[PDB]
């Protein structure tokens, strides 16, 4: 009865410890939670001002498809500050969220059969965006000579998670160029750009200034804690932009009105106060969560970003899993689930209050020794 | 270097004269929209308090994918009461607005090769979501004779929308009743529902109560002036809506939070108070459009519902509306964007304030005589 597309949609390997973590909880049990994929902070004061004046001014009716003009100046503006790349406001489109944005973005240009080169580990939800559309999601290390040996002729493009969710790691420059001189499409999400602890914002604008070749997707979930309001963004060329018009003003019409205007406050001077202490505040703690990794003989590489540590713990990540969460109620994310790479392996999320994190680990450390 | 499906999907006819409305707009000339689809009320007001509240109180992360289990619940007890039909809360889910419900509905049961019954004339962006899917749009007269004729092997279901954009009537009994009989998936579009100025409201869940085969949509945006703020929700039985939660898992998340907890708010005394001084707004005006409309000859067949009358002109509206516009500063929407069978049409919206409508209505008559 349920169609064909719907039947290959594959299900996420932490609905069992989701459950499991309920139970325990209902029990009276303290479950700490480390598979957060959300931050723990509150919009910045700023933003909800802002958007409780725009209720109280009727601030209800839909938008313009593309996203109001102001927005998305501002956001224009700020590439024009961060990066030395100018863009038009008619190059960038408001949607409900970054999720729908990247669902978009692959829409307008994957036909069937196509091939499009993931990373292995990477978000869940990319292989079913491709598979949904027809298309074979191609896992690959990010490197220079495995991308090399998975091009074919079917190979439409690529998706540059950077940093990374489950690695946390930063995406090197020569992956990059290798793409854009190889891959007739770059999809860079960069949806946790701004949450890098060491180093500098890499983004694709960077080696594509026209926007030739690639749809950048972002949005105000991460970095601004705007997960709830559901608003985000894509930027390319006219031709794809306009493409994207088309998918939005039929299946979505427009981001929700009152985050629009809220958002418009992201760029005040207070609200970048309230961020950069939200970023020291997340380093504080991705620190700690490295000394112990070190500590419990753990093997990483780099994590600079987003808010997760996908360390090798040289076993099966899904049983350990299982185990540490019923003995001591610690709730981690199984690495199987982001790709075959990552068997042994688990994702860590310190997206969760400083002291919580401290017990969490303590708790592990009595659960190795 | 376009996807194929972004190729087929056809564009509304109405940007043509939108611009033009604009051009006008700037002149200086005060243009009178009767082109508007969606109501011109500002959300009620226990709803607007119940967002700037919970703005207040943080409510900013995401929410369970199914939606909060509050506002199901009261959803739920709504059917319970208007219509003696029992729903399980599990059997809902809230979505970001009806668009992507319906998005989500046709996904879940669609395999290429399919046709799926449509009316002519019918909303414009069921047969982009159709051809999107691999599925093709077959138009039809709504009567018992030709839904028998249009039925074949390859038929997988039926959208009703009533009362239905653009024709403003209300489907009667019977197609439904042949629909359960004969077709093995009913999608019923419910948007509009409450907006109904004779007669009672009828929903599928009366035909088919244990939701065997129907997916049925209804959402906050028209009967509660919730547009901007993107909600709307799902019924149908369990294996559909495990399926469109995979769907919403992925592409979407959640519906935004603060419109969720607002909407708790739809369902008070207070609340129904104001959209039942709506309604009969909406009817006073719906009146004198009618009466203009047999003045000026055309023809019209019962329209009811929403805020929408789609009389035959006797000729081409496409012409009809250009012209108009031009020289009275009238907008209108040409009948042949919802269907061939609307050459000879024109929607007529009076989603307006009364005055604009009366104004608007004495001009295009100064434009017939």
């Amino acid at each position: 009865m349920l169609s064909k597309r719907l039947l290959n949609f594959e299900s996420f390997e932490v609905m069992d410890i989701l459950a499991l973590a309920q139970k325990l909880e209902s029990e009276g049990k303290k479950v700490i939670h480390l598979e957060i994929g959300e931050p723990d902070f509150n919009t910045p004061k700023p933003i909800v001002d802002e958007g409780i004046k725009s209720l109280k001014e009727g601030k209800t009716h839909y938008t313009d498809s593309r996203g109001i003009l102001e927005l998305r100046e501002k956001i224009s503006e700020l590439y024009k500050d961060k990066y030395k790349a100018d863009i038009i406001p008619d190059n960038i489109i408001i949607t409900g969220g970054s999720s729908l944005g990247l669902f978009f973005a692959l829409s307008s240009i994957i036909d069937d059969g196509d091939e499009v080169l993931i990373q292995n580990p990477c978000y869940p939800c990319y292989k079913n965006f491709i598979r949904f559309l027809g298309a074979k999601p191609v896992f690959c290390d990010f490197t220079v000579e495995s991308l090399e040996e998975a091009l074919s002729d079917k190979t439409k493009a690529i998706i540059i998670n950077s940093p990374s969710n489950p690695l946390g790691e930063v995406i090197d420059r020569e992956i990059y160029e290798f793409a854009y001189e190889n891959i007739p499409y770059i999809i860079s999400d960069e949806i946790y750009n701004g949450l890098v602890y060491e180093g500098k914002c890499y983004s694709a604008i960077e080696f594509d200034e026209n926007l030739e070749k690639t749809i950048l997707i972002n949005g105000f979930s991460k970095l601004y804690a705007m997960t709830g309001w559901r608003i985000g963004y894509v930027i390319s060329n006219d031709e794809i932009i306009e493409a994207i018009l088309k998918l939005q003003q039929n299946l979505f019409i427009s981001a929700p009105t009152i985050s629009q205007y809220a958002a418009l406050k992201a760029f005040e001077k207070e609200t970048e106060r309230e961020i950069n202490s939200m970023i020291k505040e997340f380093d504080r703690r991705r620190r700690l969560v490295l000394k112990y990794v070190k500590d419990f003989g753990w093997e990483v590489n780099n994590p600079i970003g987003a808010y997760y540590v996908f360390p090798n713990i040289g076993e099966d990540g899904r049983e350990f899993a299982y185990k540490l969460l019923k003995e001591k109620f610690v709730a981690l994310t199984p690495g199987i689930g982001f790709g075959s790479k990552g068997k042994n392996y688990i994702r860590i999320s310190y997206a969760n209050s400083y002291e919580n994190i401290k017990e969490g680990l303590e708790r592990i450390k009595e659960f190795l020794n």
